[PDB]
């Protein structure tokens, strides 16, 4: 299940000092080809909602939004704070992988060396300085450029099963169904539905969700997303790799082994609809991380556009 | 009163937001020739330029490399092979490159289109249940121009210097921008390039000091020249004294404001080669009852 | 049964400017006694550890400790310089709670109903941080209160060792348990109640978590009130989640806070001072129940020690 | 090389406290005579003095009475209306204990603890020497001495506390301290912090700050001192090395007590003479944390 490393590999690929992996094949003309695709203008926004009510994986909590002052407080006394100026604030405490989110390349290895050689010694407490090797701000411009969807759910006809394996066949027969091509430096979301039965769930519900086996996408993608050339590969579930009732070698074969960004936790809905009415699974994607020095992963907020 | 209260209709919550059209955006995509990449944020950490009482942006790990070191036998989530780091933030929305939203502010006992400020609440009441910043979760991406007012003074400007409707249109015209509706302007001000170099003196003293921005007479421009939303290197926008246009801008018309961005780079590549108009993805963050958001604006080009 | 205002309140009690309620009934001659009681020097923690894996009421968030810099690193980086070169290493550490989100005080400033809170303080008084929080009420008007005496009340025990899920425990019951213990209340007391709760919590998988909130839960009813009032307690705490009993209009927080001044301990942890008290036959301790000097806020955890 | 490594057996983790006995806590008791009560905590708020990078503690609200003003059909979760709150802080942000696994030198903390055993919180945090192995101590007989009044007036910037000033002290106070005694010490440093304007409070604390120096470091040991707390910020002397912090915390196993507020104890006790009184200073019980915010009270 998990890949030998020397048979399969980029590290030295962008050179030995290279901190920046598979978002090397982001280039400025894959941009530049991606920004001929905004021919519509038509935008949807692929994340889940920041809030205390979404799916976060355990021990992980849920973001929590707090205000430092409010409207309600100038009801309450006109002479709030310091000016007629009236003014709310507010906070915000989440885990970096609480919700819609990038993954980085200091996220998940195994061994005691990460991408490229990398040490884990140098992946430290954030007072000695965070991933003081690949942490996000490596890739602050990256992942800006072409995005594709590939929709399973269509593509299976139906529900996947609990816990289906997600395999190179299905995303190969899913872009060839949708007559889509992909490209070096594409970023590739997958469309598993998971995060669609979250929000009506109950409490019980929403316990038994992380318990059960979880859809995603098995080992034999992984040679796959190499020969693609691939520089990301987000989903709208929980863990991307298929969770079962523990190995997780494509975490480690992508993050440590290739390079590849793991994307988690995306909304994409409201893009499956409209590619199954437009016909255009091919789209520019702004989904850049945040400026976050020696983070391990960052929310975002993608924007598909078309 | 010079407002768009009900240009929208009397139900919108958007906005200024309103004049991003999917056809602009088209026209801001062909703006995209050479690929080039600009991140206009400042990094996300405790040493950052942060109004006070404001709190700086707090990271911490949740597990790290250095664990594994220490304990190979380390298992946050269970025994596996795989080794991971995970991590946290608490960080004021508006305590970094940030987008404010039209329930930001606003002044007497109404927000934009008449919202009641009743309606803006504790977060465990809704928070801003109306004019949140996930109204415009798809927003702010869309045509940039830059306006370099550095650039046009020829020299820093001074402590708390006024920059005015001449200095913005000569700014502009001195660079051949011409801006068009839906457009969203950055100001470089400069006055967040100080800030780095500072020591813990220095960054008392950089609060305590007039601070440049700009000022009222802008707000009629702003408006006839229908942009979308407004940001700064600076970190209130607006010249502010040892806040008229933050009320006017936001509730009266709807126009969105940004702080803290960082235009030092993006100016002297518009510079070169001549172009101050770009592609510009400056999404918020998607935070339903937020008041505004972090984000990383990226200028293309 | 939410016991009339008119009928039942200690509002003016203490004047109409107080802000303290019924921790004014902990005298410095009451603090004297109850060190009197300090005769063997055992002593007890009655908090349950804070740390994400505790009961929390949803959708409050369990409180979530971090480290900014550990041992750990230096093994990592021996060279290792948070402040930076020092041959002196430290480890460093956060955390993110909220105040009602383990074992605690509730002030007065956490609870009414209608527009008023204890003594006629309006709830615009109590507002976001940015604009003072609670301005009246806070917890700092008691940062030196909750030191005292203390009284377990073991109802586990007085119901022959357990107690059915969603009892509730009536007046009856406390001074049936009292009276079998041969214990004796005193104004100035803080009532400290063992209902087994929270010693049922640390076992559940995540399944049992969810429910154990969405069911019954056993505690204090109505007709306790009065009696709390009768007995001028300045506080009542327990080792279950709210205090009073929960359904599957709670009228005890209202009475208690608002029309009382009385104060509400919640999630307490009473096993092993139980199991003492059952040994030895003393229920009356000292007890040292401050809470943390927040201004402000209308809660704070603490970590009550009984001393015998 | 002085150290109290085994003293109480190869397994102990809690040092110090172990001076702090049944006996002593009923000893300490007997002072309470009076009854009045002195909370030695500065506020929880965003503008005390916290030594930087630390943030300071952050107070806000999950819900309010200004909410239901606002709206009167609220329902966060009733005819019940609540207020809810949260704190994010540094557990080193305001008055404190520093645990035995908040500070070492070389790889070895107290008792030969590893320091590969104090981990990320998602790994245990620290394993050993957690606070919560002293979750029922420091509840005894504290001592305060008043270096300030001792010297009759502010002591000089940067000042070194020596072993005979807090000798001279004590005798000046007619005080005796005792084994499992918590030594509580006036520096008057945190009672100019709040006159101070932003800059005031930047120069604060890059200036030296008045502390206990080297030699006081044997007389604590040989008076047995469970804990040493003060109302500055760092406990030793800081200049523009740190030898009190790790032979205290590693080699004697003894706890820092820091941002302590002593201004109106101070002042009682100058009026009734007596310098010694029962102290509740009990930590919260973090398990796996290297210190904790308290609300220490003392009692006369």
């Amino acid at each position: 299940a998990l890949h030998p490393h020397e048979k399969l590999n980029n590290w030295g690929k962008w050179g030995d000092d290279d901190q920046r992996g598979a978002a090397n094949y982001i280039t400025p003309e894959r941009i530049v080809a991606a920004a001929r695709l905004i021919q519509t203008g038509k935008t949807f926004s692929l994340a889940i909602p920041i809030d205390s009510n979404g799916p976060v994986f355990p021990p992980r909590l849920p973001p929590h939004h707090t205000m430092e002052i409010t409207g309600a407080d100038y009801v309450a006394d006109p002479g709030a704070s310091p000016s007629p100026i009236r003014f709310a604030d507010d906070y915000i405490y989440m885990p970096l992988q609480g919700s819609t989110q990038w993954d980085a390349l200091s996220h998940g290895w195994y061994g005691e060396s990460l991408y490229n050689g990398v040490p884990e010694a140098a992946i430290r407490s954030s007072g000695a300085g965070g991933a003081t090797k690949l942490g996000i701000e490596n890739v602050k411009t990256s992942f800006l450029g072409r995005g594709v969807l590939v929709d399973i759910v269509r593509f299976k006809g139906g529900s996947l099963p609990e816990g289906y394996t997600i395999t190179r066949a299905d995303l190969e027969g899913a872009l060839a169904k949708q007559k889509s091509k992909l490209l070096p430096g594409d970023i590739l979301v997958i469309r598993t539905g998971l995060v669609e039965s979250w929000y009506d769930l109950d409490p019980v519900g929403r316990a038994s969700f992380f318990l059960n086996p979880m859809t995603g996408i098995g080992s034999d993608t992984v040679p796959w997303i190499h020969e693609q050339r691939l520089a990301g590969v987000a989903a709208d579930n929980i863990a991307l790799e298929r969770v079962p009732h523990l190995a997780l070698p494509v975490h480690g074969n992508l993050l440590r082994d290739l390079g590849v960004y793991i994307g988690e936790i995306w909304w994409l809905e409201e893009l499956a609809k409209d590619c199954a009415q437009d016909g255009r699974y091919e789209f520019f994607l702004a989904a850049q991380p945040l400026y976050i020095p020696g983070a391990v992963g960052s929310p975002l907020n993608p924007i598909a556009v078309k």
